[PDB]
C-alpha cells in the first residue's frame, strides 16, 4: 500500500518479467492505474515494454516507454524513480 505511482495510467506491451498480472498489481497496490488496451493516448502516461520492435518505436513514438523494471524498482526504493532512466530510448 502506498502511492508511488498516483496519477500514473499504465499500459504494458508485449511480455514482461515480472509478468503481466503481476505488475498491475503492484500498480494498483501503489496507488496508479492500468489499461488492457490502447485505443488512444488520452489517459495513458506511460508504456512499459521489455523491448520495441521497428513498428512499437513508430506506434510509440513520443510515448514514454520504460522497462519494467521502473515498476520493480519503484516498489522496491519505496519511491517513484526517474522514468527517464529507464526509458528504452535515448
Amino acid at each position: 500500500s502506498s502511492k508511488i505511482f498516483k496519477n500514473c495510467v499504465i499500459y504494458i506491451n508485449g511480455y514482461t518479467k515480472p509478468g503481466r498480472l503481476q505488475l498491475h498489481e503492484m500498480i494498483v497496490l501503489h496507488g496508479g492505474k492500468f489499461l488492457h488496451y490502447l485505443s488512444s493516448k488520452k489517459t495513458v502516461t506511460h508504456i512499459v515494454a521489455s523491448n520495441l520492435p521497428l513498428k512499437k518505436r513508430i506506434e510509440f513514438a513520443n510515448y514514454k516507454v520504460v522497462s519494467p523494471d521502473w515498476i520493480v524498482d519503484s516498489v522496491k526504493e519505496a519511491r517513484l524513480l526517474p522514468w527517464q532512466n529507464y526509458s528504452l530510448t535515448s
